[PDB]
Parts: C-alpha cells; sequence; structure tokens
C-alpha cells in the first residue's frame, strides 16, 4: 500500500489532537511549504459519517480573509479509514494563549482588542452570509497566520460549554443566533484580563448571567451595552453579526505598529 500522505509529505510535528483527528505539521516536498494536516478517523457510524463527508465539502468552498485557508482533502483506507484535510499553517498560539500571555490592562488596549474582535465578528458574519454558522466559537478556535492575521475555524486541539449558547446547552433546536452569544463573552473576555483560571471561571460565569464587574461597565460604556445585547437570553433579541461590525465603536481603529 502507498500512503499518499507519507509520500507527498515530511512529516514535522504533532501539533495535538481532539475528537476523530490528529493535527500534524508537515512540509509538502513539492512545493516546499509547511502545512498543517488534519487526519479525521472516519467513525463507525453512517450518520457522523455523512455529516464528516459533507463538512469537508463545504469548507472546501470557503474563502475569506479570516477563515483558516483551505488546499487539499483526500482519503486513505490502509490494509480504518482516514480523512486527510490539508490547510496553512497558523501560529502555534491562539486565542486564548495570546490572553494568558497578556494578563494586565496595559496588555489589552481597546484599539488593539477591537481590532482583533472586528476581525472575528466579520468571520462569523461571512458564515452567516453563506446561510452557514460556527456553532462552537471560543477562544481555542482562534487561530493568528504568522503575520498576526485572526483566523477562524474547527481546530480541534484539545490540550468547555462556557462560550455555548443556551439554547445549545439545553440541547434545543437553534439558528445562527448561537454564534452571537459566543461573541459577546469573546469581546468581554479580550477587554478584560484575568490572573488565575479561577477567576476567568467565575467571572465569564457571571457574564453569561449578566452580571458584570463595575470596573468593567465603567470603562467600557459603549462594549457593555454590545455585550449585555448579544448575551441576550433570546436568540431574536441578539443582533446580527452585520450589525455589530457597523457599530461605531469599531471606526477608524488604530494602534502604534498596527499593519499600514
Ligand atoms: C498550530 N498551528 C495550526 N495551524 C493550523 C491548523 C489548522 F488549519 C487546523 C485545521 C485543519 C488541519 C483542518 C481543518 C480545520 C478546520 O477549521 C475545520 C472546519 C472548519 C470550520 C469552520 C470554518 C472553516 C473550517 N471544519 C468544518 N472541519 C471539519 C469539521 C468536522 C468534520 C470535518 C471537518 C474542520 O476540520 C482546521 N482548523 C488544525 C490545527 C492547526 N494548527
Amino acid at each position: 500500500y502507498i500512503s499518499r500522505y507519507l509520500t507527498d509529505f515530511e512529516p514535522i510535528q504533532c501539533l495535538g489532537r481532539g475528537g476523530f483527528g490528529v493535527v500534524f505539521e508537515a512540509k509538502n516536498k513539492v512545493d516546499d511549504c509547511n502545512y498543517a494536516i488534519k487526519r479525521i478517523r472516519l467513525p463507525n457510524r453512517e450518520l457522523a459519517r455523512e455529516k464528516v463527508m459533507r463538512e469537508v465539502k463545504a469548507l472546501a468552498k470557503l474563502e475569506h480573509p479570516g477563515i483558516v485557508r483551505y488546499f487539499n482533502a483526500w482519503l486513505e483506507a490502509p490494509p480504518k479509514v482516514y480523512l486527510y484535510i490539508q490547510m496553512q499553517l497558523c501560529r502555534k498560539e491562539n486565542l486564548k494563549d495570546w490572553m494568558n500571555g497578556r494578563c494586565t490592562i496595559e496588555e489589552r488596549e481597546r484599539s488593539v482588542c477591537l481590532h482583533i474582535f472586528l476581525q472575528i465578528a466579520e468571520a462569523v458574519e461571512f458564515l452567516h452570509s453563506k446561510g452557514l454558522m460556527h456553532r462552537n466559537l471560543k477562544p481555542s478556535n482562534i487561530f493568528f497566520t504568522m503575520d498576526d492575521v485572526v483566523k477562524v475555524g474547527d481546530f480541534g486541539l484539545v490540550t468547555t460549554k462556557l462560550y455555548m449558547s443556551p439554547e445549545q446547552i439545553h440541547g434545543n433546536s437553534y439558528s445562527h443566533k448561537v454564534d452571537i452569544f459566543s461573541l459577546g463573552l469573546i469581546l468581554f473576555e479580550l477587554l478584560y484580563p484575568f490572573s488565575t483560571q479561577m477567576e476567568r471561571v467565575r467571572t465569564l460565569t457571571d457574564v453569561r448571567n449578566l452580571k458584570f464587574p463595575p470596573l468593567f461597565t465603567q470603562k467600557y460604556p459603549c462594549e457593555y451595552v454590545m455585550v449585555q445585547d448579544m448575551l441576550s437570553p433570546s436568540p431574536m433579541e441578539r443582533p446580527e453579526a452585520i450589525n455589530i461590525i457597523e457599530n461605531a465603536v469599531f471606526e477608524d481603529l488604530d494602534f502604534p505598529g498596527k499593519t499600514v
């Protein structure tokens, strides 16, 4: 048996694992570029397999500055079936890591945080404009290109339900509005640095229930209102992504070092 993966690529390292998958960094021999390659073991469940095959076809159609860049997908059946998915390689440190390395207010300057958030919201608006949704938006699914461009995807590098809409937690039917709820908590978290995991969990749990730290409401009155709206228990009451991105807070964002 000839393995397409082993023939075409030089493996570099394991980047991680999660769900049906394992992810490698590998260099393509012909083009000399390094990629992230996800190897998904197809499940022994026909309905789950149906979903996997649909999802790869869907992701292959997507092109947007804030969405992970697709290259190829293929199947291998060594004498178990594996689906390989080849994407652009992002930096090792994702948004969760980035926030964990910036634990002071000085390291979360408003314009920087809003610039990062805007890119996430724009990726979400793109999905919604295509009649798609993310469903699992959270900092561990938000990475950066080598040049710090925000990239949204379904990464599956398990190292949480904190960002999940109430309707999803309860196992109810849902709409694209689930992503708006996730966005609300992410906006808050970007603006509000933590010193401990315990502090993070307690505060984000309170924020889910619209209980905000007084110093956040005072420092960021505009974003406070935005987060409140995004975290409405009623999905109908949450704003569309397009209305979030058109908010006045996102106008003429600048910071020293910003790409010009
Ligand atoms: C440390 N650096 C680094 N860099 C890039 C990575 C990467 F692109 C991925 C990655 C890979 C290799 C493949 C697909 C994705 C991805 O976003 C996926 C996506 C996806 C979801 C939303 C937008 C775009 C893509 N889907 C739908 N799926 C998927 C889900 C269920 C079944 C089958 C496929 C994905 O796997 C991905 N993020 C994983 C880890 C990475 N690590």
